[PDB]
């Protein structure tokens, strides 16, 4: 059989969250993907020659707490914490997204990749420091990525994988 990997995307609204997760499934960078559309998306994939099948929640709507959804989060193995390089507030966010997570894991070692998306944009208001800076306080790793070029789109996915194995047996 195949190993399983939930993982769940998170962030604020437009920082590239359903581009990212449609350039892995679906090799297209996507302009306009409805911003309330949240779902999850399967994508099956060899990472070091095991086939993985991925779930992937690409996560979207309003910010609303339940134990439905604390308990639909607790089931997240991995996480990518996504902001982008051109939106100050969305890095601001990744704190309350990691306190969220670590809430619900009740743990501070839950696998996760700091992801600073749009890296194609000119317009960069967070530098690469501030993003090292945070991922290092956490423990985990940082890779700047574009939905729109697709670089660094694996090379999260795959790094979020690996976490999640170093964590735990799969
Ligand atoms: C996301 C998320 C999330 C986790 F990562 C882990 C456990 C969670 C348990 C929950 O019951 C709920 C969520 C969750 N759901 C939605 C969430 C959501 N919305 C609106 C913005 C876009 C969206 C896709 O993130 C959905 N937004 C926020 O925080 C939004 C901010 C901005 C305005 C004030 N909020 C607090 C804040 C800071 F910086 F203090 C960021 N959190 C969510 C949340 F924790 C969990
Ligand atoms: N230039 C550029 N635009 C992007 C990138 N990722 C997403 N976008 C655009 O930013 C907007 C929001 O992206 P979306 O994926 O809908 O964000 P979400 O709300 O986090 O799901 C859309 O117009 C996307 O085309 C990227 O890496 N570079
Ligand atoms: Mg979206």
């Amino acid at each position: 059989a195949m190993t399983e990997y939930k993982l769940v995307v998170v962030g604020a609204d437009g920082v590239g969250k359903s581009a990212l997760t449609i350039q892995l499934i679906q090799n297209h960078f996507v302009d306009e993907y409805d911003p309330t559309i949240e779902d999850s998306y399967r994508k099956q994939v060899v990472i070091d020659g095991e086939t993985c099948l991925l779930d992937i929640l690409d996560t979207a709507g309003q910010e609303e707490y339940s134990a439905m959804r604390d308990q639909y989060m607790r089931t997240g193995e991995g996480f990518l914490c996504v902001f982008a390089i051109n939106n100050t507030k969305s890095f601001e966010d990744i704190h309350h997204y990691r306190e969220q997570i670590k809430r619900v894991k009740d743990s501070e070692d839950v696998p996760m990749v700091l992801v600073g998306n749009k890296c194609d944009l000119p317009s960069r208001t967070v530098d690469t420091k501030q993003a090292q800076d945070l991922a290092r306080s956490y423990g985990i790793p940082f890779i700047e990525t574009s939905a729109k070029t697709r670089q660094g789109v694996d090379d999260a996915f795959y790094t979020l994988v690996r976490e999640i194995r170093k964590h735990k047996e799969k």
